[PDB]
């Protein structure tokens, strides 16, 4: 018995194990667009995946992930509102069952049919778990995912999602180029915020692009194939592992774009 996104154990239960997830500041968050301000001083975001070195692609229960070899800097995000070099050491989705929903984040209250986060960690503290545990050790790139033509760079992981149909299952994944990711621009908004997933820690700094990048119903109808459930286990489709939207609270979203 444990967290999930069921009607027993889903988001609105996780506080009970989770006290944090009535922290002051917790994501996602609704982000409107009127609100936000634009800031002059925000710089540019730096994204280096040149020499990413992917390596293998596990089903967690909750989520997949595509981890990458965080050793030495070959995939780095700079720039932006970072002060420091964050290394890229995985990246996974959350999606719903029907098109209509999915994101975490949602723009002026509009939710999109997926979400991609690439977790990026603050190398001056030298590895991922002393990294969660301060506000500046975090920093997430959120892309939106809308249903329309399909994005070749992400079919490779989409063909192998029936390797890991299950919990615990995991496959090799190498040579995998995340810039086939992106979407053509970088203009974001970035706020202070947390993991989306318990132990639910304030550690992040959240820069959501604007740009969504457009995927094929086909594509995602295979990430609706995926389960919850381990192998023998009884199925439990896994679709709809996003939290909803929290109170902004004392923060403020900033605007690299005006
Ligand atoms: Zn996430």
């Amino acid at each position: 018995h444990h967290w999930g996104y069921g009607k027993h154990n889903g988001p609105e239960h996780w506080h009970k194990d989770f006290p944090i997830a009535k922290g002051e500041r917790q994501s996602p968050v609704d982000i409107d667009t009127h609100t936000a301000k634009y800031d002059p001083s925000l710089k540019p975001l730096s994204v280096s995946y040149d020499q990413a070195t992917s390596l293998r692609i596990l089903n967690l229960g909750h989520a997949f992930n595509v981890e990458f070899d965080d050793s030495q800097d070959k995939a780095v995000l700079k720039g932006g509102p970072l002060d420091g070099t964050y290394r890229l050491i995985q990246f996974h989705f959350h999606w719903g069952s029907l098109d209509g929903q999915g994101s975490e984040h949602t723009v002026d209250k509009k939710k999109y049919a997926a979400e991609l986060h690439l977790v990026h960690w603050n190398t001056k503290y030298g590895d991922f778990g002393k990294a969660v545990q301060q506000p500046d050790g975090l920093a997430v790139l959120g892309i939106f995912l809308k249903v329309g033509s399909a994005k070749p760079g992400l079919q490779k992981v989409v063909d192998v999602l029936d390797s890991i149909k299950t919990k615990g299952k995991s496959a090799d994944f190498t040579n995998f180029d995340p810039r086939g990711l992106l979407p053509e621009s970088l203009d974001y908004w970035t706020y202070p915020g947390s993991l989306t997933t318990p132990p639910l820690l304030e550690c992040v700094t959240w820069i959501v692009l604007k740009e969504p990048i457009s995927v094929s119903s086909e594509q995602v109808l295979k990430f609706r194939k995926l389960n919850f459930n381990g192998e023998g286990e009884p199925e439990e489709l896994m679709v709809d592992n996003w939290r909803p939207a929290q109170p902004l609270k004392n923060r403020q979203i900033k605007a690299s774009f005006k």
